Formats: C-alpha cells, sequence, structure tokens
C-alpha cells in the first residue's frame, strides 16, 4: 500500500446542480450535507477522511480553504447544493453560515477558496469518472477544465490549527508538476 498508482480514468464534467450530488432531495430542490472525501490517493489516507476548513496563506484571498483531514474521525464540515443565485453553487457551514465554494484557479495554487469575495475565479464542478473501457468508477468526483486530480500536501498539527490535514489544489493536467512530499488523488462527494 506503500505508493496505489493513480487510476487513469477520463472525467466528463456533470451540470452544477443538486441533482449531479448523491444526496440528492426533488422535495426541496437541494441536496442535502455531504463530504468532501479523499478517493484513490497515491499514498494511503484514512478511509471516511472528510472535509476541514484549513487557514490560508494569504488571508486576503478568502475566509479560508477546504481541505482533507488526515484523521478519519476528525469532525467534519457539511456543504451543500443550494438552488439560490440563478445557477447552482456549492456551500459550506463554517464560520456561523453556509459559505459559497469556489476555486482560485490558475496552475501552481488552484485552491478550494470558501466565501471569496468580487473576485475572478472558477467554478467547483462535480464529474463522472469514467476508465479506458468505458466502465463507470462510482462516485461523484470534484474537479475543473477536464481535471480531478488533485494534489495532496500533509501539514502537520500546529498551535493555530491542533490537527493534522492535507493541503488539496486541483492540478492542470496529469502531469502537473508536484510539489515536495505531495501526492495525488481525487476528491469525492458523497
Amino acid at each position: 500500500l506503500e505508493a496505489r498508482a493513480l487510476p487513469q480514468v477520463s472525467a466528463v464534467a456533470k451540470p452544477r446542480a443538486c441533482s449531479s450530488y448523491p444526496t440528492f432531495d426533488p422535495a426541496t430542490g437541494e441536496a442535502t450535507e455531504f463530504i468532501f472525501y479523499a478517493d484513490s490517493t497515491e499514498e494511503p489516507v484514512a478511509p471516511f477522511a472528510g472535509s476541514v476548513v484549513g487557514k490560508l496563506a494569504n488571508p486576503n484571498l478568502a475566509i479560508a480553504r477546504i481541505g482533507i483531514a488526515v484523521r478519519g474521525d476528525l469532525a467534519k464540515v457539511v456543504t451543500k447544493c443550494f438552488p439560490d443565485g440563478g445557477e447552482e453553487g456549492l456551500r459550506t457551514r463554517t464560520h456561523g453560515d453556509w459559505r459559497r465554494l469556489t476555486l482560485a484557479g490558475g496552475e501552481d495554487e488552484n485552491i478550494i477558496l470558501i466565501g471569496q469575495g468580487p473576485v475572478a475565479h472558477r467554478p467547483l464542478t462535480p464529474h463522472d469518472h469514467f476508465f479506458a473501457n468505458g466502465t463507470q468508477q462510482p462516485g461523484v468526483f470534484m474537479g475543473d477544465n477536464g481535471s480531478t486530480t488533485w494534489a495532496f500536501s500533509r501539514k502537520d498539527a500546529s498551535a493555530s490549527e491542533p490537527f493534522d490535514q492535507y493541503e488539496i489544489r486541483l492540478l492542470k493536467s496529469a502531469d502537473s508538476p508536484l510539489r515536495n512530499g505531495e501526492f495525488r488523488g481525487f476528491v469525492r462527494a458523497a
């Protein structure tokens, strides 16, 4: 289990709507609370390791960022799809409200921002996964621009953040450059 090679998949974008998520509620038009999970990681990651609110190195980018906890039983922040906004965007319950999730965009630090201001950026999009023979890999995988492969950077507990976590960013392509200590994986919503 020391190093599992990444499954070669093709990601097909689903509609940015609550009906693309496995907790779809036709009664309310939204999807009930779900978690972002690490998936198919190159190094072993504890199962059920889910969403956590991490701090930004640049505090002026947004409120915070979404990471993946190391411990599988650490407290998880919940995310919902809200039909609000004409379109349909994801929102995480943190800092006293449901706050929008966005992607910073770009190559080096395409991260999931929480509560970003009126700045240009990219939408966090759900995807289907298909293997080379057309068989579907089960799950809803997050990404953008044809890419659903994320880089995981372990950041151990500090005085400000008393928990271990993986800092995640979206890779441009499959062969996008990795930084020191980073391994690849997917982010599944369930």
